[PDB]
């Protein structure tokens, strides 16, 4: 989850 987020990043 946490990955799927700090893909924008
Ligand atoms: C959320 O974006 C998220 C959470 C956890 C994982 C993930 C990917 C790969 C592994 C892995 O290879 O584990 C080997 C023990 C674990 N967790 N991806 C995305
Ligand atoms: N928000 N994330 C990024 O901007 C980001 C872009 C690219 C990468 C990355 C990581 C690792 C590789 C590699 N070939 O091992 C390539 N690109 N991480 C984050």
């Amino acid at each position: 989850l946490a990955a799927a987020l700090a893909q924008a990043l």
